[PDB]
């Protein structure tokens, strides 16, 4: 079989470093770039093991051109849980970082699938999908304080232990710190009982994008489930530039994201080597599911929908397409998930965090449509030897 989700946060660790070209000589790529294709221009994948290497490829590209570098794991992570709070320290190159989630933990003698929400347990998912779940709620401002206006607190906790990251994006801090958060419950697992085959991760809006790369750059995250993320999500940079009036890199803001990004490529964002299909692609080949809102523009549903569509590609190349699903529907409130969408998920849910045998096989139901072949036509049926 292809494995479901990882034993370490990166398997690549080991891999080599892509060529990461200055902005000014990057190639015009107009259309989708090709996932398989090496950083160095030098072919395509051909087993897991170059997934894997692909893999940290794209997440060094991501790092290096709109993000930062996550952080390898501290020297020193010290968890412990008393008083249903689960308190994580954190100590690295002589600074300290601490951070603590009221937990809440099912009865019985387990072990129990975990989901982790953005600012809460279950994100914006009711309560009642995870009532059989440990549930453990990130508290995003203990790495870098959420804000909507274009600037950066580097006074934020984060920050102070990484003084030299202040230049990064606050994705980065997050998706660090729910590494951190996963640390923490490995440690105190046989006390609560947390089965680390089958941790979930959810949140909306900004907690969508924040979802969304906390999964993708962690291969301890059995299913990713990005609500609602929008532009900087899973929306593909290139095809936002072709619609009008969405978050794209014009006018996102660069706190989230690295100012280079916007200096280096807003109206050439052809010159990139990488997009944000190949974010999405990075949870590859572990579980992926996420829900649309086509009734605010501002979310631009078409470019999500097309960039979903892109980053499907890499589960096909290696058989496991059923393990990638989403639905596109208006109807519903921001972050209050259509009656569909609730039933939609709540099958990912079944198989890739609870174990049981529901199918999976074409979710992929979206009332927004897109000429989406148009963007991946020159990679696409790529096939990848599985052993």
């Amino acid at each position: 079989e292809v494995p479901l989700v990882y034993p370490k946060e990166n398997m690549g660790e080991s891999c080599k470093a892509p060529t990461l070209p200055q902005p000014a000589s990057c190639p015009s790529v107009p259309k989708l770039p090709d996932p398989f294709e090496w950083s160095d221009g030098s072919g395509r994948v051909k087993n897991l093991a170059d997934w894997e290497c692909r893999r940290n490829e794209i997440k060094a590209e991501i790092e290096n051109y709109e993000l930062g570098k996550k952080p390898a794991p501290p020297q020193s992570l010290k968890a412990t849980y008393s008083g249903g709070t689960l308190t994580v320290v954190v100590n690295d190159n002589g600074g300290s970082l601490t951070l603590t989630s009221k937990i809440s933990v099912p009865s019985g003698s387990g072990p129990f699938p975990v989901i982790i929400g953005m600012n809460s347990n279950t994100g914006s998912l009711s309560a009642g999908q995870f009532s059989d779940f440990i549930q453990v709620p990130f508290n995003h401002d203990q790495c870098a304080q959420y804000s909507m206006t274009g600037q950066k607190n580097t006074n934020a906790p984060f920050y102070k232990l990484y003084p030299n990251l202040r230049d990064a994006g606050d994705y980065i801090a997050w998706s660090w710190g729910i590494s951190r958060l996963i640390d923490g419950i490995e440690q105190v697992k046989d006390q609560i009982h947390a089965d680390m085959n089958h941790i979930g991760v959810t949140g909306c809006s900004y907690a969508g994008k924040m979802a969304l790369f906390g999964g993708a750059f962690d291969e301890r995250v059995a299913l990713t489930i990005p609500q609602e993320s929008g532009g900087g999500g899973i929306n593909a940079w290139r095809v936002s530039d072709t619609i009008g009036n969405v978050e794209k890199i014009d006018n996102t803001n660069y706190s989230w994201f690295m100012q280079a990004l916007k200096n280096n490529f807003n109206g050439k964002s052809d010159k990139l080597p990488y997009d944000h299909h190949e974010l999405i692609a990075m949870v590859a080949p572990r579980a992926f599911f996420t829900m649309g809102n086509p009734d605010y523009e501002w979310l631009g549903d078409k470019s999500g929908y097309t960039s979903a569509m892109a980053a499907l590609e890499v589960w096909k190349a290696m058989g496991v397409e059923d393990r990638f699903g989403f639905n596109f529907v208006g109807g519903h409130m921001h972050c209050s998930a259509a009656g569909t969408q609730v039933n939609d998920v709540n099958k990912f849910i079944d198989r890739f965090l609870r174990g049981k045998s529901v199918s999976t096989s074409n979710m992929l139901s979206s009332s927004v449509t897109n000429d989406y072949n148009s963007w991946i036509a020159a990679w696409k049926g790529y096939t990848i030897d599985t052993s």
